């Protein structure tokens, strides 16, 4: 009652801490969930000035992209297929110079919805590369404020006691974005969160729906695409699927949008669908994460039932460590608890 009270049209927020709020990380979430962000699905965190990860971003030109995709778009009518096809190994170096050559850069323009306009019209000629899911952080080994290589959340709980690590969700991944390269609709893995830090060059736009209405987004896209629907019970999380804000507009899917800019930070919240697109050469880092909050989500996740190396991870630990009193209930497969998307997480007390 109180929480649905909070930011009430779910828009996407945008924080600006103090050094003194910055340093805790876990507990600037909760905050932020505290203030509604999460109702959005996405916000923004703009770091205080005085805050860098790394001195210079001179030094990586030699850094290699192992396997840089070609983003092959086929659709139209603001519905569209994204298929990926695996290039040859290149350079930071080398994959700026392809980015910035006329036939790959950022074509000109005055507002952004302009740019926006031209993605939307171009997407599926001349298709770009993306040197995404690089394993590697470029946070200097020293900087303890948002972290993406260690935020010390509970998920650590997962690697702690299995040994497992999954790349890009307990680690973290680089993004060597061009312009018109793009990320499809999706919620993380496991719905997580997730922290994207742009270290530098031009913006990623995005797209987001709030997890309040989640569903209203996966009835349209299986009306939309009935025959991958039919055949995954959550096709979405193959991230091929592309769906233009009009398209949304047109059939009452509420949605916010946001651009990144250099030096900011967007968090994604459990069950948000978001999607987006890379302006010109920049450079992202991101990781996943989670809160007591996710817990729940992560118990509930309807998960991708067509491919091997999907990302599955093991609530048991979570739920006997953080819901003792649920676990045979739910080992027994009568938890029915029901997820209100509009709490904030139980850290958030103290605000
Ligand atoms: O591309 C982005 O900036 C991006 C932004 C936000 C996200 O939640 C993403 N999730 C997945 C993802 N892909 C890239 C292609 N290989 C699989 C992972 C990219 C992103
Ligand atoms: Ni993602
Ligand atoms: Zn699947």
């Amino acid at each position: 009652s109180e929480s649905e009270t909070l930011n009430p049209s779910a828009r996407i927020m945008t924080f600006y801490p103090t050094m003194e709020e910055f340093r805790n990380f876990s507990r600037y979430i909760a905050y932020i969930e505290s203030q509604g962000a999460h109702r959005a699905g996405l916000a923004k965190v703009v770091p205080p000035k005085e805050w860098k990860p790394r001195a210079s971003y001179d030094d990586i030109d030699d850094l290699v992209i192992p396997a840089p995709i070609q983003q092959l778009v086929t659709g139209q009518s603001g519905l569209f297929t994204q298929y990926n096809i695996q290039k040859k190994a290149m350079t930071v170096r080398e994959f700026r110079k392809i980015a910035n050559s006329d036939k790959y850069c950022t074509p000109r323009y005055s507002e952004f919805e302009e740019l926006e306009r031209k993605y939307w019209k171009n997407l599926t000629f001349n298709p770009p590369i993306y040197g995404a899911d690089v394993n590697g952080t470029l946070y200097e080994k020293h900087v303890d404020e948002w972290n993406i290589g260690r935020l010390r959340t509970i998920l650590d709980l997962v690697e702690k006691e299995s040994g497992i690590t999954i790349e890009g969700v307990n680690t973290p991944y680089l993004y060597f974005g061009m312009w018109k390269t793009s990320f499809a609709w999706h919620t993380e893995d496991m719905d997580l969160y997730s922290i994207n830090y742009l270290h530098f060059g031009e913006p990623k736009s995005w797209y987001s729906v709030p997890p309040e209405h989640g569903k209203r987004l996966e009835r349209l896209a299986k009306g939309f695409f009935p025959g991958s629907a039919q055949s995954c019970e959550a096709f979405l999380r193959h991230k091929m699927t592309l769906i233009s804000p009009l398209m949304l507009k047109k059939y009452g899917i509420p949605f916010d949008k946001v651009t990144q800019e250099a030096g900011e930070f967007m968090i994604t919240f459990p069950y948000g669908y978001h999607a987006g697109f890379n302006h010109g050469f920049n450079c992202a880092e991101s990781t996943n994460f989670a809160t007591r909050r996710w817990i729940e989500y992560g118990k509930q996740a309807v998960l991708c039932s067509c491919r091997k190396d999907m990302v599955k991870i093991s609530m048991d630990v979570f739920v006997r460590k953080f819901q003792p009193e649920r676990y045979k209930l739910w080992k027994a497969g009568k938890d029915n608890t029901v997820i209100d998307h509009t709490l904030p997480t139980p850290e958030a007390a103290e605000f």
